[PDB]
């Protein structure tokens, strides 16, 4: 019932608020912007999620800055660098979702948070990094 829209932007909110709460647990701040209304599936989702992405945080780090060529990762916004990083993760292991799915809910997320030109940004690097690390089978979708 939960949507997958609505699943996704709880984590990425989630990432969002901790750069601003590093004496906090990023999961319990899950746990707090999930509330009765997220299914149980969509609950369950964003924990993998939020545990996929800590787990590989430096990797995803190192991925996303080899392909940027203005500002550094350190320097961009926290929507910016998180919408990157969120999308990132599920471009590499969320095997049932399309590219072009992947890229236009960051870009929505991007649009709604970040400045007037974060949705062309994150397009950019979103394409460039799908097209070198995506997993092949996920060009079939």
């Amino acid at each position: 019932k939960t949507p997958r829209r609505r699943m996704r932007l709880a984590v990425f909110k989630a990432l969002f608020q901790h750069e601003f709460r590093r004496d906090e647990d990023l999961e319990q701040i899950l746990e707090e912007i999930l509330d009765e209304t997220y299914d149980k599936k969509a609950k369950e989702d964003a924990r993998r999620y939020i545990r996929g992405i800590k787990e590989n945080l430096s990797m995803i780090d190192d991925l996303i800055s080899r392909y940027l060529e203005k500002w550094s990762l350190n320097r961009l916004s926290v929507v910016d660098r998180n919408v990157l990083r969120l999308a990132t993760y599920e471009l590499l292991f969320e095997k049932d979702i399309p590219i072009e799915v992947t890229i236009d809910e960051a870009i929505e997320i991007a649009k709604r948070y970040g400045t007037e030109n974060s949705g062309k940004f994150v397009n950019g690097i979103l394409d460039r990094i799908a097209k070198e690390h995506a997993p092949k089978e996920k060009f079939e979708l």
